[PDB]
């Protein structure tokens, strides 16, 4: 630290990172960029990537939202108690950002057109998280091990976000459900998941949810 | 170890690892996947997300391309010499991951309309690495540090597969070409990459490239 968030006015791939600082009882700023001084063109040309979000701390500069979430992750030991649970965090982020990117497809490219077939897809989709937490003590605890790896606020907002799109989408799967409500009781995220910053913060850019 | 990657018989998702892992001097068994084999369906629904490259590491099964270069990486010491170079390799692998999803698209579902405007768009997309090499020891050495990590294998299969896409493509890129002629040059990262073994695999599944 000190760490500093700069991203659109949206939740978007800076949701998971969010949560994760807050329930970590972290501080940060809100460097917010508008799409009116995106179009400027001096900030875009100056990301590595010619995008957000871009994330300060100290005086590193880091890209990529996975990047901060491992980044974040690693120096506040949110990886896994070893070697293997850290793959094992790998593979359920992998995952997440899977599907995370097909989401993304269907809410800026082809919303209308396209959220019924996509909603068909979505249970085969979700069933693969729902059999992890099976395998993890019952489900009970984490998405793997017992602790709190970087994956599961990832994981935690891929699945509020399909709430929203798709009401009941999680109905079917008990340990899922169950997962969500007991991660977003934990006081500090709660508190966090009820403020205006995020509440008042639309889900997308353009709009759709 | 023991190392075995269940893929089908292309180049894909798994010359990263593969590359990798003859260049560290790794044994490894290769499970060929038949497509007739996969639409069988068994093997395809024990798979966490109903996807290859499949990887077992002694009683360890990982899922996800990218889980098993992180895994290879964080076990093998190639991740960086400390906290800050690993997220700098993640942002690195992040990156490639991007553009690779884009190259992906290309050969899978738009190849003849959209090879020109991909192509067009391309030397943006490399440009980010020639600007990272240009700001590690003058690109004389490894993406990120002095050290071969992971991402590294990544890049250059990106970069390889990209040269046969849009031969010259790295004309314009000095320290991206002098960077695939020297790793390519690794003793054996080079018997491997002259082997029946690569040689004799498609890049991709459709024929394309
Ligand atoms: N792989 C990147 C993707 C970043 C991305 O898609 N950024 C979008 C907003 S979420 C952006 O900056 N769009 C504006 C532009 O491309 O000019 C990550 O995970 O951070
Ligand atoms: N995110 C996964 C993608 C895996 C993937 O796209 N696998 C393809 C082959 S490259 C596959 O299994 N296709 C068959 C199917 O979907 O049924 C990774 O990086 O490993």
């Amino acid at each position: 630290p000190p760490y500093t968030v700069v991203y659109f006015p949206v939740r978007g791939r800076c949701a998971a990172l969010r949560m994760l600082l807050a329930d970590q009882g972290q501080s940060w700023k809100e460097e917010v960029v508008t799409v009116e001084t995106w179009q400027e063109g001096s900030l875009k040309a100056s990301c590595l990537y010619g995008q957000l979000p871009k994330f300060q701390d100290g005086d590193l500069t880091l890209y990529q939202s996975n990047t901060i979430l491992r980044h974040l992750g690693r120096t506040l030991g949110l990886y896994g108690k070893d070697q293997q649970e850290a793959a094992l965090v790998d593979m359920v982020n992998d995952g997440v950002e899977d599907l995370r990117c097909k989401y993304i497809s269907l809410i800026y490219t082809n919303y209308e057109a396209g959220k019924d077939d996509y909603v068909k897809a979505l249970p085969g989709q979700l069933k693969p998280f729902e059999t992890l937490l099976s395998q993890n003590q019952g489900g009970k605890t984490f998405i793997v091990g017992d602790q709190i790896s970087f994956a599961n606020y990832n994981l935690l907002d891929l699945l509020l976000i399909h709430e929203v799109l798709a009401p009941g989408c999680l109905d079917a799967f008990p340990l899922l459900s169950a997962y969500v409500g007991r991660l977003s009781a934990r006081p500090k995220l709660k508190a966090f998941l009820a403020s205006p910053e995020y509440v008042n913060l639309p889900i997308n850019g353009n709009g759709k949810q």
